[PDB]
């Protein structure tokens, strides 16, 4: 019987890195992690404060290239807020729309990878 | 401030469901979430038993090709147990290695997408 926890990170591809950071920390309003240096470059490290799973803001893939990421959901508490809020801060929002699973919305990064917001029921 | 909490769950790439379902949930011994009709398709999710993010194994976006998904790091309280666990139901791990960030260790699906381990120092 595994010991496995949870997951600890995944990795959105990005091509300008200082660009991702502002984007996931000023507009998107994630926790900094950390910013270093890493194995293959820049190590930079994002989440919604306190969550157990996070991000890192990577370009050393091939296999996936900047903005290639899709079907990330990011569940919030209030989405006709943080909708409200992402489009004060001068980013496109779709949504927010009813489905089965809760109340959701999409927009994309600078590179275009796609990011969902989901309330549930 | 935004009321995202976490991220709710992220899509690894895969060719055929039925087995990366197996894979997971026998092999790496995560909780089936859903087997269900999904808007694109099969929606098929898994996690590890407790975990707040979770995973969907889709075969739907074209930017993701089966296969190709890197810098996926679980965390886990056993990395050395569970090195062994896998490799007694035959799959090929590469590791346990001491790094600066914990002792890690790392495997592919069937399709090709590398999971990494990690149990912190
Ligand atoms: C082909 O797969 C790989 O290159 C690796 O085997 C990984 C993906 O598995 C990987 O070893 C990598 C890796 C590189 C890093 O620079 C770090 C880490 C790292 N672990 C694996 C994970 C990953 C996500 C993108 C990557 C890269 C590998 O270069 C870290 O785990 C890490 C780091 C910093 C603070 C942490 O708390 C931490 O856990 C960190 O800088
Ligand atoms: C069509 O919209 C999109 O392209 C977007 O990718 C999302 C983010 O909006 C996406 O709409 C998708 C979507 C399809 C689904 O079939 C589901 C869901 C769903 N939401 C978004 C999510 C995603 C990950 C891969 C996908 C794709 C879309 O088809 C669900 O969110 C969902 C589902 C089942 C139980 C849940 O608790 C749940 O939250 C579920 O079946």
């Amino acid at each position: 019987h595994m010991a496995i926890s949870h997951v600890q990170l995944f990795s959105v591809p990005v091509s300008d890195q200082e660009k991702a950071k502002d984007f996931y920390v000023e507009t998107v309003g994630f926790d900094l992690l950390a910013d270093q240096p890493g194995v293959h470059g820049r190590w930079l490290q994002v989440a919604p404060k306190g969550a157990d799973t996070s991000l890192v803001l990577v370009d050393w893939f091939p296999t996936m290239p900047p903005g290639s990421l899709r079907g990330l959901l990011l569940r919030t508490d209030d989405v006709d807020a943080d909708c409200a809020r992402l489009q004060e801060r001068g980013v496109a929002v779709d949504g927010p729309k009813n489905t089965p699973w809760g109340r959701q919305a999409m927009f994309s990064d600078p590179d275009g990878n796609v990011i969902g917001l989901n309330q549930p029921s």
